[PDB]
């Protein structure tokens, strides 16, 4: 890619180093500065919490105008996540059905992520049957969701 993406990246691996968002880390997984991997934890009061959730963050040859690409490497239970890790986000796709933007930035983006595993968009679906338990039998739910945590999420 070309050096102002390289500059950009720099100046994004600097402030993910020392100002991380609570909750959240980003590294560069060996030598190269779009080969990411990140970790969210999961939050308080949530089904997920306690549980350490791994990412890979890829970042394409034409950031920052094409979104990071993020998927799941540890395994979570949620209506936007496939079991493949693939995330259903409007900020993670460019318009006009996304919303990403150069002024977005990969820790936007994970905070975003974040905020999804707290607040489902049941509407808009990767898992129907997942979704319609979110929305018609939260604890269900809920007792699923904490149990995947316990099995992929905690290694303890």
């Amino acid at each position: 890619g070309s050096m102002q993406r390289a500059s950009r990246l720099k100046r994004e691996l600097h402030m993910l180093a020392t100002e991380p968002p609570p909750g959240i880390t980003c590294w560069q997984d060996k030598d190269q500065m779009d080969d990411l991997r990140a970790q969210i934890l999961g939050g308080a009061n949530t089904p997920y919490e306690k549980g350490v959730f791994k990412l890979e963050v890829i970042i394409p040859e034409r950031y920052p105008f094409e979104p990071p690409q993020i998927r799941f490497l540890t395994p979570i239970y949620h209506p936007n996540i496939d079991s493949a890790g693939r995330i259903c986000l409007d900020v993670l796709k460019l318009p006009p059905k996304g919303a990403w933007r150069p002024s977005l930035n990969i820790a936007t983006v994970l905070t975003s992520i974040q905020l999804l595993m707290s607040e489902p968009n049941p509407d808009d679906p990767l898992m129907a049957d997942i979704s319609s338990e979110f929305k018609y039998n939260k604890p269900a739910f809920l007792k699923n969701a904490r149990q995947w945590t316990e099995k992929h999420a905690r290694q303890k």
